[PDB]
């Protein structure tokens, strides 16, 4: 009932596959009255946190951009990873992505996509399972017993057709990616990818998940050796920051 | 004095090269009372809007920047441009960016920089003066008179040594740029430097300009033509 709780959950309504929506649309998934959902869709206007664009609809303003990205941490990590995700990008030709853990989910900071690249279900400022994804599998790896048991305990759906649901065998899993330095998880999202990712380290502690999307056909050590290759690369500029 | 006006007033004590500050800090900046000021910062922290590290220091919250972004115009607009201007990078390697109006300024959706390039002011989430800005006078040139006098109405500082602060002279900048399809700035936000900027359409409007900036010495209609080329190509994915 609180104005920041009702800002909030105004602001959840609108996610990666809606970016449009009316003042009455809002009110409904936001459980707000019609007469309520309009003041405050009406106020968040007012200040820019949203827009009414030239068709009528409510959408994030760009002045909420500005005001969550400027000198964020997200922004600062994303300028120190991106020249290095860019050289990735124009050798491997189709995704290059950065991820963060967020709540025990995967959370991607930045996405690098060529024009007719595979299939490709990771968004910026969206999320992926951690079991499931190859970004997820290399942090669940580095993350204390307590994370690693905590998300294993919970239910593990199916996403793509090679996702591995079973406790014991992500235990195996996260220890080969410890060794290794890298994961591939063929089809582990989608039956036409594999994602490859590598641990990004700052001040010994991994702190990101470099990875790449590409045809589960193609050859995986060519793109884990440009992955580790960046990784070093940013490494080195965190420390220069 | 509404909560929302002072959520956003704390929001907006955060900056491009402020990250970390105290809520002493944000109550000074936000010109709060230290007892408004912490109860608000606190709120704030508790719905994720805000973050407060090991260190106690207060930060701009990843729960703000996933709600910020998600779907959002400045994204999708962004992910569309990206690959055309890694392009113009490649071609021109000094500073390829992306620009929208923001309420009489220039606010930058993205920059890409080549190592030991040019002084460049532009920031990403930062803002340039409409009238002294490559990007600035094109998006004006098709923002419509209203905007137009608008901006030609509030002051016109000089920031560089080039800007042009008289109405007149910008509104027949504003008419060149209009039926060239580029406007050049040399010299009009630093001494080093050329903005270039050409305008990106969607739906038949102009929503953003693509710009490079190089140094003051350097061909202007190359870089124009690989600029109007990158257009063209963002045009096309946006239909």
């Amino acid at each position: 009932d609180s104005m920041l709780a009702r800002v909030v959950r105004v602001l959840e309504t609108f996610n990666v596959d809606r970016t449009a929506q009316t003042a009455s649309d809002i009110g409904r998934r936001a459980a707000l009255p019609s007469s309520t959902a309009h003041r405050v869709v009406d106020e968040m206007v007012l200040v820019g946190i949203l827009e009414r664009g030239i068709d009528g609809k409510v959408r994030l303003g760009m002045r909420l951009w500005e005001l969550a990205l400027r000198g964020s941490m997200a922004l600062r990590l994303r300028q120190v990873a991106l020249p290095h995700m860019e050289r990735v990008q124009q050798r491997v030709r189709e995704h290059t992505q950065l991820a963060v853990l967020e709540h025990n989910e995967v959370l991607f900071l930045e996405r690098l996509s060529h024009h007719e690249a595979v299939s490709n279900l990771a968004r910026v400022a969206g999320r992926l399972p951690v079991h499931a994804s190859s970004s997820g599998l290399m942090l669940l790896a580095h993350a204390g017993p307590e994370v690693r048991e905590e998300v294993l305990s919970k239910p593990l759906p199916r996403v793509g057709p090679g996702t591995v649901t079973d406790p014991e065998a992500l235990r195996r899993l996260l220890a080969n990616a410890y060794r290794a330095g890298y994961v591939a998880a063929p089809g582990y999202i989608e039956a036409v990818a594999t994602g490859i990712a590598v641990p990004i380290r700052s001040e010994g502690v991994v702190i990101a998940a470099l990875s790449a999307v590409q045809p589960l056909q193609n050859a995986v050590e060519p793109t884990v050796e440009i992955l580790r290759e960046a990784a070093v690369g940013i490494e080195t500029d965190l420390r220069a920051s």
